């Protein structure tokens, strides 16, 4: 009786709502002030995260132009020393810029004294190098006598002894410098917010494990902030926003939580009364009600992460970033729940519920396929191509020629081992042929006709 | 009765009409002729136009040599200062440079003197430092003292004191250098114009903002072109060309206006004998005819610009040449309307009105979306990736990617980040996968598919 | 009676015809031996062309290594000079390594004297300023007065004054050095050919015809190719390959001029028993031996060429090689005409006989769209964007740009200008989403709905 | 009778046959465990695999480093000399540091001395040029006299005259300097390994074979691995794995091969009760099984040559590495034999066994068109397009093409032609547009028409 025309009143639209019940449609202009706020709140934390992210990282390229000798942009990759005199010469410079550094740095850094190691009390500067305990190397008598346990011994630097360091070299495992250094990120003033105080941590290594003659070297950081003491900004809206953000989210979720639940109970009586199957229960569930209350609980912990930053409690701004960046997308998302009630406007996701079921089938025999030649790639073409380094970069670079994508470079990157290894090279192509044959014509292929005939099939 | 035969002639083709009551096709004719000329004419200012902007674009590379010391070409991004005495020396070897211009260029140049700031009257060159009104910066003992104030302090130097220069380094904001250079644009000649007189304004900053103890440098310029003072050229037909391409364009407008008055005469005729639908009557409006008369109005105000510019009242080319172009796209695409009346030839546009109005509603919902990854990808991938820094590269970045275009680059920019900030690297992972597969695969797979069903339609 | 039978026979595959009178198919088994004969010829004549080729372009690599002062690879686009000083240098330069070549270059070069302009009698080498007759420029006051008419005053350098020259700096529009050197391209032994003797032509031009401050500087080579007098190799095939290709091509063409003959008369009888369309003729013609007979032209036109060049009496390498490769390229393709009798491997031609008619008439109506963006983006985008400088590659970009090729980098060569000239961007913004949308989206869907649609017909 | 039974049984899912005759399906959980155990055994040899590599690839680049004259990284295709003088300082820069090596190394390397050529007995480096036995080039009178019999002398150096070195420029063919040194593999003590000793065999070539005055300068190196004599490690798993992974393929190949004879059995058991065509037995052979013998067998070699290879018997890397590959890629392959069964799981198989012959059918005739371009392109436009210089290349070239990948730069590397070859240049725009238009928009069209309509039967 009553029971069908509650259910079917539960599956209206707003307007098929408002004409029914008279009732307003709250949520859906709650959805459009969401979409305003969170991204107007997403691009106002983006300013101080890239003032965060810039400060550390223009830091580190002044750290590689100071006190890597003969360091130039872009050379990262294969900046290397080849002889004595000129590893020599690059931990020297090293260490004399470290002390040179008050007179020569345009920026303003203070010295770091003692704490753990490698660092002895009073020390600012470690210069350690590691190396076998014992290791007699003739290989003109082809012999040897290693005991690989490393030793490292390093001589520690007081800032403004070090120059009589001998190198071990024909055991030699790796040299490291290890200093830190404390500055100010001032350009905060622009953002109407109080600078912050940086410590880098800096470590130079120069790498021997390949004992091969080429000593690459390279220069890292790692960045600790924390909050000054008592600084004086002279004349030193933000937390009102987000707190209007948090009132907007709390709303919106409770108003979907009401909507569940009303789901649910409409959801139990109807089940008695068939009784007197698992989909028949779930198609009473508003999945983009959970989708918005995920956004909501998303945003809220966003927001108060951003406010515990701007108070100097926290400094993670990757995970504020990360969690705000996805609440926006998942906001935007949101509204095509408006859209589904028209079918005109709702072919994409009309389509998707259709195919969905048989894509997943069809990507569980596409996949194991994917790993094979995925793993074959890693391990028999990494040695020998930029692009097959790394598992994760063998998935992006068959998934990029799956598309398309840097074929002929992919290609080219052996032509080098066609005169040194031929096998590897004849096994190249024909592995690189099979895959974009079999996937970009047979696989894709298929996988867009499974979409196109799902549309046809709701069409 | 008549009504019938008159709405028959109405939408009948050329030929058919010329079949009817003989009458002439000037039209197409008329616009055959437009293509011709306003291409012509295109090409004619295209001349001009690629003399004035090499001249400035020529004259910029040419600072940038002169001024900024041991500058090289393809260094404008990384270009930048890392210590004080590196500092010191760029800005003494620009004003140096600027002070023997006239002994050592290639080109000739004068100096200018006076006028507004941050010139004083008979000063050429203007060398300013920026800093803190106050700034006391301790990193040793965290502490800091600051009133954010910017004072401007500046040196100004007369062409043929400054070396006294001492740099507040812990409180710098910038450092800038200001000077103008007036140049006469000869090449003119070979193009049979008289040359114009060209004021350079020239910038050159060493910015410090981050306080990062990398100041990167840059020079930029500004032109002002002006008609010179009584030139003289010994000895010094394009006008009679504009002025033929303004007849014809102003023929074909009337034409076409009388076109469509013709047609708007008839719908309300035909509207008041089914009286005694919107649709209805815009199916008497020759949406072609209103195409034209846009394009005659944008090449008659282009025409108009490029001789007051050859006139030298005027000297905004990418205006006129922006006019210029749009008017030559939309005559070349203008005789389409005479194709339109043969189906085997009308294929495009037949197909084109009927899926414009489901690909249109299809845009509704993807648009959210696409603007979700947009947002998401600007503020949480812009600080690390390069190809995200602003939101229209963002725009660029993603269109592309959904066209399958530079995809394994795309990847890598972030495999720098795999060590360093691992969470954002895992984010951009899932980032990109998952756009990527759902716009390639499901959203232009369903676009294609609208269109497509449309044509089956309309065949 | 005889003519159903006659015309029954005429249309019937080998094999068919074999059954029918025994007839065995020597034109096929002519085919197969053409595409070995015709391939191997074009490889042995590659030979020597490759020869010739690297011969001319590592000298002209040489000469731009000794003759320009500080030149690197990969530098040619950019290498310009920016001082006075760098000028006079590079002019000196250039000349005295010309004059110091016998003691330091690697090769073995003659001088040339005399001969036409602009070497006087016994002049080596030729230095040449060209400036305005009357220039007087002053931008101080803003004013000129020029006499554009070119004068030329040169120096002539004997080989082993110059150092004398005074450039007119304010009026200069270039400077030029003309020499000519003689080699011998003695590589050819390896091929067992008789070494040719060489003259190459060097311009080295200093350009300053736009007047900008900045002078680029380039090198061109012309080489001329001619026979040694009395050479001697100690013990100093092809010419007989070479008649053996020419016999098969006559053989092959006598055949199909005698079957395209044969279905003329029988065109002729079947028109006069209907007598008792143009179409129900061309039905009788045999395009695949119009392609055959044009190929055999090709290829003994070729083998002519490349005769005469063997003996010294040509050089035209570049004629020959494009002869040789269509005509291989088209006996590649004319064994199709054998698989065109069997359904199941006939698909390709099948289906481009039913498309075509259809192709070529969507193809009206794209070429007009089409080329008025090319006309546009060369005119406005050009000076500004690398890849729209000249029409060919513009069409060269938007053809790419279609297939979803280098996108983002044609966005991304646009970035620079958005803070220079906004209007610009703006409008490179349009013209590239625009151009992208409709043609990918639209205009390629349709294009391969019509191949499709006519695939789905013949099948 | 029981032959229908029997049958029906044989063609039974393992679920259907566990259900018939309550048989365990010991192959499924078999292959399960190969998946898991040849790829922890593939990776496990990659580890040993990148160390070798490493160490031949780095000791190559230090090499390059040492003792090239002026050598930076990125420059080894253009690496050259111009002058005579820098020949001569290339040569004596070599074997200089070759003598000093000892004494500027990083890495620990003994000299090798004696063997065969070119080394005498005692020498450690031979310093050859090879030049004509007559030389006798006179440019000047466009003569010369030639005896092409090549003459090599050369120098021996011993370890720690050659500076007296005459070259023959005008007769010279090469120049070479050969020179062996021992080094030991320290870093496979990371991977618990015993180091190997390693044999260098370095070529250092100057090449003259052009005579263009450009003379390229290149290092090679061969690398050779043998046992060293009695070495000591303090305190020097995978074997027992090894010999699980041998037990499992061959427990394996044994139920395959068991399976296979039984299908035998049963196809002569059902041809004799017919006989009371070739397809009809085939249809009782299981293709998966025969993949996984081959799979098997496979696995089981790579394993033998890896633990010879841990053994020190073999030092075939390359070879091991293909054949775990390629098994592992199989053995990933393999287990979509068991969903074969089910059909909304095997669209990909299914497809393809009804789209194969007719893609077949289809290749042979697109097969000549390709190899046609192909051949066209390599003879024609290799010598001037970098992409175009070998078959192989050109292949990749040109399959790239087809799929929209590299397009605008391949058609940008002809632009530096149309100004100096124009009818090459129009060639290669005939060429490219040409193959790029009928692949993309004809061929591969109608090859995924076939795919589709395939797929449009099997569903
Ligand atoms: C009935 C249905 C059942 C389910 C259906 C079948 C499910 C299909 C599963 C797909 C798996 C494909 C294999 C990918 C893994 C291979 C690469 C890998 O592991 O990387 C190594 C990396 C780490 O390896 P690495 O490179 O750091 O280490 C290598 C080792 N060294 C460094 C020593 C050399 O792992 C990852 O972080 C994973 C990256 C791959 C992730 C890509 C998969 C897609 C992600 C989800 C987004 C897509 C959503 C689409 C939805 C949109 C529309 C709604
Ligand atoms: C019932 C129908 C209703 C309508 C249907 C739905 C309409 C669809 C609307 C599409 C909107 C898509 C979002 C794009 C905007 C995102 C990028 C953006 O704003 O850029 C930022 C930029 C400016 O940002 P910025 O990068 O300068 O600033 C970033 C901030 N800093 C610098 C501080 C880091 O804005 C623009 O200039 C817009 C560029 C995007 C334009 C692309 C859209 C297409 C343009 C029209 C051409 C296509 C015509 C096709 C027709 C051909 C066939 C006939
Ligand atoms: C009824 C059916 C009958 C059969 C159907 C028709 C069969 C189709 C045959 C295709 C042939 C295509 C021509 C390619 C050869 C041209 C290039 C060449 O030879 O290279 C030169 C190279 C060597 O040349 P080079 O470049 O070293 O030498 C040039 C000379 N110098 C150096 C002096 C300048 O040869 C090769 O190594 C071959 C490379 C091409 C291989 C590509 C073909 C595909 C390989 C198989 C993988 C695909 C499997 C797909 C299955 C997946 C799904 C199940
Ligand atoms: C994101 C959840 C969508 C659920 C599909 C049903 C649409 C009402
Ligand atoms: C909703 C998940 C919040 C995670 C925050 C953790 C920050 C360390
Ligand atoms: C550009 C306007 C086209 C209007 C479509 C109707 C064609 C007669
Ligand atoms: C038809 C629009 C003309 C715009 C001209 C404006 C130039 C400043
Ligand atoms: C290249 C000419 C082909 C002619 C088509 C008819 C096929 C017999
Ligand atoms: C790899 C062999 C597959 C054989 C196809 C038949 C499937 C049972």
């Amino acid at each position: 009786e009553d029971l069908r025309r509650r259910l079917k009143y539960f599956f209206m639209s707003p307007c098929d709502k408002f004409r029914a019940k008279g009732r307003k449609p709250c949520k859906l202009m709650l959805q459009v002030v969401k979409i305003l706020v969170v991204t107007v709140q997403l691009i106002l934390f983006g300013l101080s995260n890239q003032l965060a992210v810039t400060f550390r990282e223009e830091n580190t390229i002044a750290f590689r132009h100071l006190f890597l000798l003969g360091y130039s942009d872009g050379a990262d990759d294969t900046f290397a020393a080849y002889t004595r005199e000129q590893l020599y010469q690059a931990i020297f410079h090293a260490v004399d810029q470290y002390l040179a550094l008050p007179d020569v740095s345009l920026g303003r850094y203070a010295y770091v004294r003692g704490g753990g190691d490698p660092w002895t009390n009073g020390s600012g500067l470690a210069l350690c190098q590691r190396y076998y305990h014992r290791g007699h190397v003739d290989p003109a008598n082809d012999t040897f006598d290693i005991d690989p346990m490393v030793v490292t011994d390093c001589i520690q630097v007081d800032p403004p002894s070090y120059k009589n360091l001998t190198l071990k070299f024909h055991k030699l495992v790796n040299v490291t410098i290890h200093f830190r250094l404390k500055t100010i990120n001032l350009q905060s003033l622009i953002n109407n917010e109080i600078p912050d105080c940086y410590t880098f941590s800096v470590l130079i290594t120069f790498d021997n494990k390949a004992h091969s003659g080429r000593i690459p070297i390279s220069l890292e950081t790692q960045a600790h902030i924390q909050e000054c003491k008592h600084p004086s900004v002279f004349q030193h809206f933000r937390l009102l926003f987000d707190v209007v953000v948090i009132l907007t989210c709390s709303l919106s979720f409770l108003l979907c939580a009401r909507s569940l639940l009303r789901g649910f109970l409409l959801q139990n009586e109807f089940v008695g009364f068939m009784w007197r199957s698992l989909w028949e229960r779930l198609e009473f569930v508003n999945g983009w009600y959970i989708l918005l209350v995920t956004s909501d609980v998303l945003t809220i912990s966003g927001t108060i992460m951003k406010i515990g930053i701007e108070a100097k409690n926290l400094a993670s701004y990757d995970v504020c970033s990360i969690l705000l960046g996805t609440s926006t997308l998942l906001v935007w998302v949101g509204v095509i729940r408006y859209l589904t009630f028209f079918h005109n406007y709702n072919i994409l996701i009309a389509t998707l519920r259709v195919a969905l079921p048989s894509v997943m089938r069809f990507c569980c025999c596409v996949a194991v396929i994917y790993l094979g030649y995925c793993f074959c790639g890693w391990i028999v073409l990494g040695p020998y191509h930029v692009k097959f380094r790394s598992l994760s970069m063998v998935s992006e670079c068959l998934f990029s020629l799956i598309n398309g994508d840097d074929m002929f470079v992919t290609f080219a990157a052996m032509q080098a081992q066609q005169g040194r290894s031929s096998l590897v090279w004849l096994f190249s192509q024909l592995y690189l042929y099979s895959f974009i044959s079999l996937f970009i014509y047979m696989v894709l292929s298929l996988f867009i006709a499974l979409i196109t005939g799902a549309y046809d099939t709701i069409k």
